[PDB]
């Protein structure tokens, strides 16, 4: 019998299984599906950031990068044989899978080394209240191979992939396929729009055969559906730049396969195109699906399960936490979320998580780096707002010769009395930077305490310290006033 | 007859000058040396920054950096025959030119598009109280080429190498002449300590002719003197890691050309050594030299001219900002002294520039960044300060091959309260990340709401919100309390 029963040893999963094990001395079972990354499942110990997630593509975005690397080096006078120069896709997911499968080692370690600590390898069902069962596959038909009693449960499955409906879903693949592809496409479309489409577009680009082509096409009018806009189009131009389709307006509406392997996307907007590999990131949804809620009775919001402040479900001894949640999906939200709830449960204190002003980075090339409100929500908040923008393309880029790559860094503001309520931006090094914009904003700086702090000469941050005049407002409606 | 004349257009002289004349809509002269980067005095329209400073320097660091992305760049897969892989300096050098030329030439529109703005090229000379002659030397006894009268006198001159007193200092260089140098030395010593002496070691390491081998010396313990501790020792592993010459403890003494154009140092350290190119660096002076101080009574208190908070000097009528100064030798410590200046004495409001809590970066490979008070002075500040640290090599250079490249991230604290004093960081990105930290600590923040931000991943600069707990303090002495 346990303290606390955790389905799902994710980002958030096993940081509260540790910090109750660990910090409270309970006695704790996590269960996950399988316990090392890849097929058949994709995830395993260490949940999707670690297998499928973030770990991984960092690694593969950092690889693209060289790239850019290899071609802006030659400026500076970097030569070398560039008709001898070639990409080795097979060696990047090489020496991923090997530093992923290692972050899975450790873990195990973890649970082999520490009491109260224990991993149950299964698919966790809710049978009750309180006794949830590892069985031996998603199917409740399947083994039960073991029944676990316990007074709480966290339900921490994370989300997956979500696939549209169409005529031949079946000859696309997902973010999770695409970390083990034998070998690079040829022609690529990469469906949705933003982060994990454009991410990838990314990668592809960078590994593909020279006389490969990939085509990104978003359902929308722009890219990145909810980012700032100045951010979208000038990352939308500076995608096409280096060379990706950017089709908006445009979505698959048939995929069937076509002799050679090849495959015919028919798009309900008429077209018709040919592809070697079609990517659906359409979306992810709460892996609510196989956990048997309403066994116990707990309720779906929409999609996943729904969870107040303090991450507790109607049923009095379960809780929730990450996108399970639907909250905000992103691992270290879900690390807070986690490390609160047995804070609050295990603890003294409450605790709850702060999902306001969470800074966050798509790994684009070049990236964005956000936190705070964009300008189009922020105007139906507050009565008068004053937006800071500033564009220019470094001196490092003319000699480099991408001059395509514009550094954008916008700050809107409450013009009332001057809090900074979302700075905004786009280009190398972004993600870095927007770090400790995301601390100032939970310090509730001014915008005059930004333009008030000595810059540091010469690099791209600096560029937020030196905007002082507004470029326009909105009272109610944009009006440069 | 002027309201100002500005001897020096620099960084923080070119900034009083605009503020003055655009802001306030007085009649400004500013005198400078001449008016393109180069030989033979290297300074030109622009100050040192532009010309001989940071913004040739970071072309240099950027281009040198190359070397490392080349070199890495093979282990996420990308492969060309290295045996061709060769750095062509003169090519870089040659984009600088061009590019330090037109922030020169955009600058004679400035001038030459602006009201009370006037430029008079020569050598600024004090004749009184409120006279200034353009002279057309250094020399004193050289030809005058103009009187300006005026009501205010800014002195800006900024500061010069400085050299040892040592035989045979003839045969050694500057940062100056280094960057118009006709190709990369084989054997360098970059005599000096910190700062541009480690900077150039970089750019010399990387475009070095490959049996070329670099040595900086320092006549300290350890290299970079003042700045955190762990960083010194990191950077001096990392240094000699990628291959150069660090040689502490050792000063020259004497060199003495020998022969084939080699020159023999001779350390006082009794060694002797022999390189093709000596480098000092180590130090840099206020160019108080030449201003004719006296001719108005104007003070030194050492090195250069003393100066008040409001920076003006005993002479009631002139006033000194930047490096002259002798304060803060940063090009946007310098803009803030003269912007605050022409505000205080053109303008409604005082205003003094907070040299405090100023943060700044050393372009060395992998760099610093850097933020607030060293360890070993706030514990002489605070009675008890608590100092968190954390080193890890990233998993992105256990896969690039540079396992040597360690991130070190640090925050000390005034742990009565929970004040950050000081945050220090070595790795790539170092620079853009503490930008950020430098609003915060300018917002007073404090550990707790550092390490209560979610963090941005996967970025290096998360580190900063995921350290809670300190690693040792300091109650007076340091105690692993
Ligand atoms: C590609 C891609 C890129 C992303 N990039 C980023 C990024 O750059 N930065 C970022 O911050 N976030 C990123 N994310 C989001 C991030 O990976 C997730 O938000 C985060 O890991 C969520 O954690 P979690 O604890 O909810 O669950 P997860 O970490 O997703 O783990 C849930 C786990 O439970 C197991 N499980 C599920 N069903 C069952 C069941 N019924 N029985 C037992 N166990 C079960 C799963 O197999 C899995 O291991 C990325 C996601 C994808 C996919
Ligand atoms: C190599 C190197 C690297 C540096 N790197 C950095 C860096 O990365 N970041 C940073 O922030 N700072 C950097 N600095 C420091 C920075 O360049 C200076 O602090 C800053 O430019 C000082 O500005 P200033 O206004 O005092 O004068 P300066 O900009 O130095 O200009 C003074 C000017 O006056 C002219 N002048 C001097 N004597 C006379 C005279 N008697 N008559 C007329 N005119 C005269 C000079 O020729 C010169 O143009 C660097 C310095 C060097 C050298």
């Amino acid at each position: 019998i346990f303290d606390l029963v955790v389905i799902g040893a994710g980002s958030g999963g096993l940081e509260a299984a540790w910090n109750a094990a660990t910090l409270y001395k309970k006695r704790v079972a996590v269960i996950d599906v399988q316990m090392v990354h890849g097929p058949p499942f994709f995830s395993a110990l260490g949940g999707t950031c670690v297998n499928v997630g973030c770990v991984p593509k960092k690694l593969m975005v950092t690889g693209a990068q060289y790239m850019e690397h290899l071609r802006e080096s030659a400026g500076f006078g970097w030569e070398f044989d560039r008709t001898t120069l070639r990409a080795e896709w097979k060696k990047l997911i090489a020496v991923k899978d090997e530093a992923v499968l290692n972050i899975n080692k450790s873990y195990e370690e973890m649970f082999r080394d520490t009491e109260g600590l224990e991993f149950f390898l299964g698919w966790g069902s809710l049978e009750s209240k309180n006794v949830v069962n590892v069985r031996e596959s998603a199917d409740p038909a399947s083994a039960v191979k073991e029944r676990l009693e316990t007074e709480n449960i966290l339900l921490a499955s994370g989300s997956w992939p979500h696939m549209p409906n169409i005529p031949g879903i079946e000859h696309c693949i997902s973010s999770n396929e695409a970390f083990y592809l034998p070998e690079p496409p040829r022609r690529v479309l990469t469906v949705g729009g933003g982060f994990i489409s454009v991410e990838f577009a990314g990668i592809f680009n960078a590994y593909k055969p020279k006389d490969g082509q990939v085509t990104l096409c978003y359902r929308g009018e722009m890219i990145l559906r909810g980012f700032d806009h100045t951010l979208r189009e000038e990352l939308t131009k500076q995608l096409t730049a280096n060379g990706i389709q950017i089709l908006t307006k445009e979505n698959p509406a048939k995929v069937e396969l076509n002799a050679d392997g090849s495959k015919s996307v028919t798009f309900e907007s008429g077209k018709k195109m040919d592809f070697d590999l079609v990517m659906m990131a359409i979306g992810r949804s709460p892996r609510t699906k196989d956990l048997q809620l309403q066994n116990a009775g707990v309720m779906i919001k929409n999609g996943g399960v729904q969870v107040d402040e303090y991450s507790r479900t109607n049923v009095s001894n379960i809780y929730a936490i990450g996108d399970v949640t639907n909250r905000v999906m992103l691992t270290p939200v879900a690390i807070n979320e986690a490390a609160a709830l047995v804070d609050t449960v295990f603890g003294t204190n409450p605790r709850k998580t702060d999902h306001t002003r969470v800074a966050s980075a798509v790994f684009s090339i070049p990236p964005i780096g956000t936190c705070g409100l964009i300008e189009e929500v922020a105007s139906k908040r507050y009565e008068v707002v004053a937006v800071y923008l500033s564009s220019f393309t470094p001196l490092m880029h003319n000699i480099s010769g991408s001059k395509y790559k514009t550094f954008v860094a916008k700050i809107i503001t409450n013009h009332s009395d001057g809090t900074v309520l979302g700075v905004h931006l786009l280009g190398d090094n972004a993600p870095e930077i927007i770090q400790g914009v995301g601390i100032c904003l939970k310090l509730n700086a001014k915008i005059s305490d930004f333009y008030n702090t000595i810059g540091v000469h010469p690099t791209s941050a600096e560029e937020l310290c030196s905007m002082r005049t507004p470029s326009y407002y909105y009272v109610k409606g944009e009006k440069m006033e």
